[PDB]
């Protein structure tokens, strides 16, 4: 009788690490194959029932509901980009602690491969398929990519330079598409090859945590977005939001982090959307024109961290956004 | 009775693959603790028996003398480095089949650190401590990073433009410091994260493969290369060669790594240096002053392409270098 999209919510459990492997580490997640329920257990102050649009057991490969990464696009991924080329804005953001599977769920592996690659290389192929399916109507993709960090915006695919002063964009707005990174390269894709390039140049460009040896920063979010075109004289494009949040745990290298909670917490029981900078460049994504996506990853041996990242996810399936279809 | 070094061999066997797991995919290598020997079995044409400086059996995680990513730099990359502080050229080249663990070996993962970051690590807590250690004494390090793929050298740290005419360096040579690339950028890093940093850059710059989603390409060889300066008035320096050579199943897209083992061939049992870029420009590494080491990397299921692999191996070993220690 209105007409809100909500968001949907998703979790993702993922299977013990050799550390934990190491100690007999205990696991306090439970998901049920029929129900999409997930259950924190109480490890041997109470235990927890939840519901999701989808439920992800990806923590132990020879169970008979075990998630695969293609499993998991093909429920999720491929859906939203269904939407895209109907010319939706869509937005999957992956949000939880560090090490819950942020990462390997929206990226993967070169063998791996999640969210973000399965997306890309689903596109071209039905751009490929829609030649000589729709000859009258042609495509073009453009990707850009940037990451916040201590809020700061930075070009994650512009050239980098020696002896570096690292070289931060300006955040503005269009009246009428949002807020937006003033002056982020956008860089013309003709292909997957040439798409899932930009995306590792990207990709090595992101802030470099000081905590592991070989790692992107635990601190960093990072969008990842794919603006697309479809013509037909007249045309009209959607972009693809896919993001790869900061960890969760427990200008200030924090704000955008936490004041995101704040925002979800608003839009579910003035929201805060600009009190950091994350926040205000998906405010759209978060409420405004948008079919939108938290996939809320979880470690399946940490009980306050993966409560807190349950009771996120819990009140995010309570946004609604306001999303159309666009034109021009 | 002579000066030379031998060409320091090793194998690894890395566990299965998800893909091979599922098939219940026989097991045909086998590697005795003691003894540092490698048996190529007969699946259910002949059984082979090998012995190498290593042979590291990291195939199976609860194996009592499973080789940790730790562990194969415990063994070779450490003394390796030793060598660098001491004065001498140093190169470590991974060998093997695509998917045999090469790239793993040498660059692994961000939890599971590989040859090349380990050693960074190492080089600067080295550099840190010999601070007040030996303070009238102290150094300087520049990283430099290019592939060669299609007898095409590229430099992976110089910055790259959309509308990509992607830029070819050129080979030439040092009367006296070998073959080298004309113009490739040497950067000069101050600590880990910095060196870590420009290898995450120039990897993800190497040639996208068209044949997985999200890969490198089987046959792009790379090299990241440490120029290590310690200075006294008086400095000598020595440079750390690290590779990540293209996989070895069965300008031309083959040339390199085809006469590669050419010249391994010519080295054990005139040498074609020439015949081909890479190998012209790791002359210097195959027998010129170089102390050297092989990582032959090997598919616990691939019978030949095993056999090819070790074959190699076992040639290699033969290879003497003239590995000196350097002054100015
Ligand atoms: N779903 C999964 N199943 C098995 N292993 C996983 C899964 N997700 C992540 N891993 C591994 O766990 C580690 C942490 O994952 P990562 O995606 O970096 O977490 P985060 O992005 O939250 O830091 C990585 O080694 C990753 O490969
Ligand atoms: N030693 C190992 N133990 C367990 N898994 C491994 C090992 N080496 C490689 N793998 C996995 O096998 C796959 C192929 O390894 P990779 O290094 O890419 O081989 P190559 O570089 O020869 O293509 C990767 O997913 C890698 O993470
Ligand atoms: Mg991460
Ligand atoms: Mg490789």
């Amino acid at each position: 009788k209105d007409p809100g999209a909500n968001v949907r919510v998703v979790v993702r459990v993922r299977a013990f690490l050799p550390r934990e492997l190491e100690r007999n580490a205990e696991c306090i997640v439970e998901m049920d194959p029929a129900t999409e329920r997930t259950s924190l257990l109480v490890p041997q102050l109470e235990e927890k029932s939840f519901t999701f649009d989808k439920s992800f057991w990806s923590h132990n490969t020879e169970d008979e509901h075990y998630a695969t990464q293609e499993h998991v696009y093909d429920s999720l991924g491929e859906e939203f980009l269904d939407h895209n080329f109907e010319g939706y804005h869509t937005c999957i953001f992956a949000y939880g602690q560090t090490g819950s599977g942020k990462s390997y769920t929206m990226m993967g592996t070169p063998d791996q491969p999640g969210l973000i690659p399965r997306t890309c290389e689903d596109l071209f192929q039905r751009i490929a398929s829609a030649q000589d399916e729709t000859p009258n109507i042609s495509y073009n993709v453009k990707v850009s990519y940037f990451e916040v960090y201590n809020e700061h915006v930075r070009d994650l695919l512009a050239p980098v330079v020696p002896n570096k002063p690292p070289y931060y964009l300006k955040v503005r707005e269009s009246p009428t598409e949002g807020p937006y990174v003033k002056d982020l390269t956008e860089v013309p894709v003709r292909g997957l090859e040439e798409i899932i390039r930009w995306m590792r140049i990207g990709d090595g460009s992101r802030t470099v945590a000081s905590t592991k040896m070989n790692d992107t920063s635990s601190r960093s979010h990072a969008v990842f977005t794919i603006m697309l075109k479809q013509i037909h004289t007249t045309e009209r494009s959607s972009r693809i939001r896919l993001v790869d949040l900061a960890g969760s745990e427990r200008s200030n290298i924090n704000k955008s982090l936490t004041t995101l909670g704040r925002v979800i917490a608003a839009l579910a029981d003035v929201v805060p959307y600009r009190d950091s900078v994350l926040t205000w460049l998906l405010k759209d994504s978060l409420g405004g024109n948008s079919k939108t996506a938290m996939i809320a990853c979880i470690s399946p041996t940490d009980y306050d961290e993966t409560l807190s990242t349950l009771r996120y996810a819990d009140q995010a399936k309570r946004i609604r956004t306001r999303a159309v279809v666009n034109q021009v």
